[PDB]
Parts: structure tokens; C-alpha cells; sequence
């Protein structure tokens, strides 16, 4: 599950993913995160 700290981080994440970039790289590129669960925390609400 991906969680993002802000809307713009998420928007940048989704663009990063368009070419097929691994989520882990899109995460460090944006400040988004990968968690094993499905429940994003309040500070990664987007």
C-alpha cells in the first residue's frame, strides 16, 4: 500500500509510476511511503 504525505506528493508519485518505476523509487523521489498493511497513518493521509 502506498501512502503520501501530501496531495502534490501523491500527484508526483502517480506520474513517477507512469513509466513503470518501482514504487520504492517513486517513494524516495516524492516522500511517499510503502507499507505492508492497508491503513495509512494520519501524517501520510494522501
Amino acid at each position: 500500500t502506498t501512502c503520501c504525505p501530501s496531495i502534490v506528493a501523491r500527484s508526483n508519485f502517480n506520474v513517477c509510476r507512469l513509466p513503470g518505476t518501482p514504487e520504492a523509487l517513486c517513494a524516495t523521489y516524492t516522500g511517499c511511503i510503502i507499507i505492508p498493511g492497508a491503513t495509512c497513518p494520519g501524517d501520510y493521509a494522501n
